């Protein structure tokens, strides 16, 4: 057990509701988020398989595990994994950030910004419950100042 | 340097001519390849899961060092990597192959291949020069042969 374990619990209990919302088998997460630009996203891709390269493996290892053990536990019309699941793979996806340089987490999420059409968040957003999105991304605040302690 | 490397070599005689010949930044690649089938598709992303928490932690990590390389060389009209890094990345990925049971990397075989349409090779292969897709083809299965004697 550890701190970011006891953060990924909190974190549930604050965007599990929001989990529930979203339709994962919607075809819509296999469009690019706005135009197909293959130039910008290669080099998001290179900062991510940068990252990959720097994170801790036995990390990767068990995040990885974590998900095959989520796809078990989906069920219902939206193809959301169970409670206990969701929390796991924050925890394990948690533990990898932490893992690595915060310059490499920053430079990821900068090269994806900028392949990322302004409506698309709002456009996401609009497909569940506005609140429950809100209370989520207020739960991920508090979890990642838990992940930067132990990074 | 080990035995996959030398038929890395090998494949990359038999394959890059092939390589400089697809158009790597056309947007077809983000498409489902046929039908989009949600649910077909996350047991075959499910079986590609299980394989990469089998694999060799260490040889995963060199693989992804090996792209980021790979994608510092990429030059031309095509966005093709250079002769050296497409031997580099293919060594490192036959490693990985060899890493993990052969019935994890053809259950992945077959979960793809149950969400491909029959017709995706053959259009893929007719933006190539044919010999040329056949030369790398052959050359993979001299390639796989190396791999499954380290497996
Ligand atoms: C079928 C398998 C599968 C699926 C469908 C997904 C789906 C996703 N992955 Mg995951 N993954 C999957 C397998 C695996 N992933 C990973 C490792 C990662 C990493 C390292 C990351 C992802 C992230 C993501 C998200 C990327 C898009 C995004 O940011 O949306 C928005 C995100 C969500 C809807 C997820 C919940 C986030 C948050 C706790 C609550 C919601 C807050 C806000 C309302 C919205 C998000 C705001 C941003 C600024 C954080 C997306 C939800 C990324 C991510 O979530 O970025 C934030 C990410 O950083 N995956 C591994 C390797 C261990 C997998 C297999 O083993
Ligand atoms: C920008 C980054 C990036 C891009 C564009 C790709 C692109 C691809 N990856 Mg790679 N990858 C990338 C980063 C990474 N990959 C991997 C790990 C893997 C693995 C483990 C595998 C792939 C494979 C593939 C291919 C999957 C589709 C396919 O089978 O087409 C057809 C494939 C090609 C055109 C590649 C050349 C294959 C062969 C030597 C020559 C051609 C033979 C035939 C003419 C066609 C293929 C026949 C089949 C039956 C083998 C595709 C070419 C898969 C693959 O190639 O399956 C065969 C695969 O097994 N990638 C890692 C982690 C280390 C990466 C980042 O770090
Ligand atoms: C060949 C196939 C290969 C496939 C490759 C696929 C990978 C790339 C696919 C692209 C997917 C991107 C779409 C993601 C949208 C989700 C992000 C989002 O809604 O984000 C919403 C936010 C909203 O903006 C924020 O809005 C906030 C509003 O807060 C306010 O309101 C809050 C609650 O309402 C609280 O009150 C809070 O305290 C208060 O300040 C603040 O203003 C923040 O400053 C501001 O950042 O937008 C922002 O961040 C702007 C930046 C968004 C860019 C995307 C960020 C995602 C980076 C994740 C990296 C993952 C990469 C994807 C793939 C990885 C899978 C492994
Ligand atoms: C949210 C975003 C997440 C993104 C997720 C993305 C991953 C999934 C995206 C799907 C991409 C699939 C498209 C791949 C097409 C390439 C395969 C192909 O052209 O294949 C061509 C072959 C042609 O068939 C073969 O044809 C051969 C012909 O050989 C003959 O001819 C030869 C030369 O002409 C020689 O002479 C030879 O000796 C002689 O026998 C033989 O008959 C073989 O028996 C027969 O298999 O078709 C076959 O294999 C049939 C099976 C094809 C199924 C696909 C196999 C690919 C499996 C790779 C796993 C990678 C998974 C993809 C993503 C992974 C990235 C990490
Ligand atoms: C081989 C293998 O298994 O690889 C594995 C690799 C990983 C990394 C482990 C893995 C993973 C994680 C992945 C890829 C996550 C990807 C997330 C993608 C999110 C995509 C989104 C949100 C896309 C869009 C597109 C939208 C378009 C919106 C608009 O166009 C619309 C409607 C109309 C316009 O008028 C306005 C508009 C509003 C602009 C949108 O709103 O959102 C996975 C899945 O396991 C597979
Ligand atoms: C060896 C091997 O196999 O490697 C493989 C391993 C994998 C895992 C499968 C793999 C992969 C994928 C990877 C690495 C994905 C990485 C994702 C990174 C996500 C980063 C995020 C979300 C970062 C942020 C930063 C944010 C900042 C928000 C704020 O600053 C803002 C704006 C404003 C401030 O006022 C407050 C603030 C709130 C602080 C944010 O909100 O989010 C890959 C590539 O395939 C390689
Ligand atoms: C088709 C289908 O059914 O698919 C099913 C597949 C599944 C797997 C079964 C499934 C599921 C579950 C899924 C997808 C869960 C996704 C979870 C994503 C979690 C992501 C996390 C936590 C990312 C981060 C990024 C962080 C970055 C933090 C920092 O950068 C920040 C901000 C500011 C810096 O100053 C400091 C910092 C510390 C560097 C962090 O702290 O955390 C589901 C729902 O069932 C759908
Ligand atoms: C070949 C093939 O078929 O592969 C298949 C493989 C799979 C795995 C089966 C597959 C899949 C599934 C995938 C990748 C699913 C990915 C899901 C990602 C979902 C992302 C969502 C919800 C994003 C958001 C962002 C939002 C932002 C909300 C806010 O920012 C807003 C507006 C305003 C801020 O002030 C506050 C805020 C609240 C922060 C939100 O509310 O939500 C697929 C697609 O089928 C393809
Ligand atoms: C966060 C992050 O970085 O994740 C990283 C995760 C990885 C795994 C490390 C990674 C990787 C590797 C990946 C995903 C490789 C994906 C390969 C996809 C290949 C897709 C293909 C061939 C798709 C198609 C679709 C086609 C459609 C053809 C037709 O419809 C057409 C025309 C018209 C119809 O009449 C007939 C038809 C003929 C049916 C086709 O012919 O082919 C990467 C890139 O690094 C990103
Ligand atoms: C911890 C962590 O981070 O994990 C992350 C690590 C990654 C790597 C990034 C990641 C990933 C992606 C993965 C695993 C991709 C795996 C790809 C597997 C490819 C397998 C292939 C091509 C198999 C075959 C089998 C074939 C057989 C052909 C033949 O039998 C046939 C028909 C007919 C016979 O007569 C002759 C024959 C010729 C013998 C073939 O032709 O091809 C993931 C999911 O994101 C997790
Ligand atoms: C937009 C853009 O520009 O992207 C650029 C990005 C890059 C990275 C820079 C780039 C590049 C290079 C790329 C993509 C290279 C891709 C290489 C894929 C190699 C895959 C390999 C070897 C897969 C296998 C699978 C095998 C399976 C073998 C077996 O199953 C078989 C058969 C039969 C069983 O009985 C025994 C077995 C042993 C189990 C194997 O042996 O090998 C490029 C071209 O520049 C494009
Ligand atoms: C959000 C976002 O934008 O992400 C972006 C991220 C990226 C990385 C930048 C990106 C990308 C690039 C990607 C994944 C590229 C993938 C390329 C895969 C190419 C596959 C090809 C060529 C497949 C084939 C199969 C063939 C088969 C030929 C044969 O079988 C045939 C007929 C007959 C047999 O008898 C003999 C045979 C000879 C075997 C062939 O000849 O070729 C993209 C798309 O831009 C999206
Ligand atoms: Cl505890
Ligand atoms: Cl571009
Ligand atoms: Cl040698
Ligand atoms: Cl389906
Ligand atoms: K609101
Ligand atoms: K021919
Ligand atoms: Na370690
Ligand atoms: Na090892």
């Amino acid at each position: 057990a550890d701190e970011i374990g006891d953060a990924a619990k909190k974190l549930g209990d604050a965007s599990y509701a929001f989990a529930k919302e979203v339709d994962w088998n919607n075809g819509i997460f296999l469009q690019a988020p706005g135009k197909l630009q293959p130039l910008e996203a290669l080099k998001a891709i290179d900062k991510m398989i940068v990252m990959g390269a720097a994170a801790d493996p036995k990390l990767l290892k068990a995040a990885a595990e974590a998900h095959h053990k989520a796809i078990g536990s989906v069920s219902g019309p939206n193809g959301v994994t169970s409670r206990a699941d969701w929390d796991s793979v924050n925890a394990a996806l948690g533990r990898v950030i932490a893992s690595v340089p915060e310059n490499m987490v920053m430079d990821v999420y900068d090269s994806v910004s900028k392949i990322t059409d302004p409506k698309v968040p709002a456009y996401m957003k609009s497909l569940v419950n506005g609140a429950d999105a809100e209370k989520a991304y207020e739960g991920f605040l508090a979890f990642k100042d838990v992940v930067k302690k132990s990074q």
